[PDB]
């Protein structure tokens, strides 16, 4: 690969090689003052449009453009189906700017084409902490891909996001740029096992019979953490300090604020679930996972594979294992087909005994300028939507 748009960015190239030594901007001492206050040119027939994500409409363009035209698997069987309530959620965190939701229109048809997002977090790596942006959703109609127009989404939003004093960024993909700081593969926990052998999921063999598979996937509907429950309002402090203290230990994480612990965490039905285990008045142990559905394509019975998506899980009273387990029991009560994690914080000791499969590809997570070493995913701490 040339990366003839990456190597023009404060980014490090392929064979790049930091050190612990090293934890710092390719470039500082930025000003606001000289970013440009100039949109970005478009193709002639295209326009910026300032999403408004609280609006109903726009929110829905944006859902109709990502169901269509988003991320698929590598081998073009499914397509996020993020909902637009899912949307909603992740795009007006705390402190998120309007501007930051940034549309590109096609003139002639009025319709959304492009979109890319940012929201705002302290990001805290190899123990500095630094306020970034969170770049999520850039996406461009599959009729207009291959001309260049990510580049021009990338220089825009990265120009907004300097119009904020703000000068770092985190992001993940699945493609392979310049230049990860962690790699982390995905792993995939069946639950609903026929569902998934029907969709060409999950494989059978001549030793794995349909009825075995189903037995060696079924759980019991018992929690080893009996009171564990949904999170409410009042719990928001008691997770803030569980989840903080706990992040505290990986080389890459987000550091909450209560209000952020209260927006991430607190559940919306169909878009995000936690539990909590609460004794003598303290929050011991937290269990939350996300639903984001994947268009199966192109099957006449099936729309959807319905997945849960391990978000943050905590336990200072059970073992990782019984944490997880019952991560799993929830998923399946809350009718989801599929569990799905990635090897970051502690998940890799617990897929083998639970029973994870290991999926085909892998997320690797970047930041933009800034220097570091980088790590295995173990120490990685934050899990982007
Ligand atoms: C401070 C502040 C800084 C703020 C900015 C920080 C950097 C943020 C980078 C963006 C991060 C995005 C995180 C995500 O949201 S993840 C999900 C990605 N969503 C999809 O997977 C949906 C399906 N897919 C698509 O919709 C399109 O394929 C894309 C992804 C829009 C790409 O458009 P297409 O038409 O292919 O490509 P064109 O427009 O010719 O642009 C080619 C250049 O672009 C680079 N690129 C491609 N995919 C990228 C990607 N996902 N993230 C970043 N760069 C990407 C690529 O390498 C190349 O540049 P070079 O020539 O190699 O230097
Ligand atoms: C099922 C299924 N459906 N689809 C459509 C796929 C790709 C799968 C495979 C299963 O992927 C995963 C499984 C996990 F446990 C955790 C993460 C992913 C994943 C993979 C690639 C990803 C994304 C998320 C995102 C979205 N955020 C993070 C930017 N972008 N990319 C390029
Ligand atoms: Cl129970």
């Amino acid at each position: 690969p040339d990366y003839k748009f990456w190597y023009t960015q404060p980014v490090p190239k392929i064979n790049d090689e930091f050190n612990e030594s090293v934890n710092e901007p390719f470039i500082s001492d930025n000003k606001v003052e000289d970013v440009r206050k100039d949109e970005y040119k478009l193709p002639p027939g295209y326009s910026w449009y300032v999403c408004d994500v609280k609006d109903e409409k726009d929110r829905s363009e944006i859902y109709t453009l990502l169901t269509d035209n988003y991320v698929e698997d590598d081998d073009n069987i499914f397509r996020f189906n993020y909902s637009a309530e899912f949307l909603l959620w992740a795009l007006t965190s705390p402190n998120y700017l309007k501007t930051w939701h940034i549309g590109v229109k096609y003139d002639a048809s009025n319709k959304l084409i492009g979109f890319i997002s940012a929201i705002p977090t302290d990001i805290c790596i190899h123990k500095r902490t630094i306020k970034m942006a969170e770049v999520n959703f850039l996406c461009v109609h599959k009729t207009l891909r291959s001309k260049r127009l990510a580049p021009v989404l990338i220089k825009e939003i990265t120009r907004r996001i300097n119009l904020e004093n703000i000068w770092q960024a985190i992001y993940t993909a699945g493609v392979y740029l310049p230049k990860p700081v962690s790699d982390a593969r995905y792993y995939h926990r069946s639950i609903n096992v026929k569902k998934l052998i029907e969709i060409g999921f999950s494989s059978l063999n001549s030793r794995l019979t349909m009825s075995r598979a189903i037995k060696l996937y079924r759980v019991e509907d018992t929690l080893n953490i009996k009171n564990m429950r949904l999170m409410k309002k009042k719990d928001v402090e008691g997770v803030h300090k569980l989840l903080g203290s706990y992040l505290e230990q990986f080389n890459l994480y987000a550091v909450f604020t209560k209000e952020e612990i209260a927006h991430w965490f607190l559940p919306i039905e169909n878009v995000i679930y936690t539990y909590v285990n609460e004794e003598n008045g303290k929050i011991k142990d937290m269990i939350s996972f996300y639903s984001l559905p994947s268009q199966i394509l192109g099957n006449d019975k099936y729309s959807t594979l319905n997945a849960a998506y391990s978000f943050y899980n905590v336990t200072t009273t059970a073992t990782f294992k019984q944490l997880m387990q019952d991560a799993i029991l929830l998923a399946k009560r809350n009718n989801f087909d599929v569990f799905n994690a990635l090897e970051v914080m502690q998940n890799k000791s617990v897929f083998e005994d639970l029973k994870f499969g290991e999926g085909d590809g892998s997320l690797k997570y970047y930041l933009y300028n800034w220097k570091c070493a980088s790590f295995a995913p173990a120490h990685v701490g934050i899990v982007l939507l």
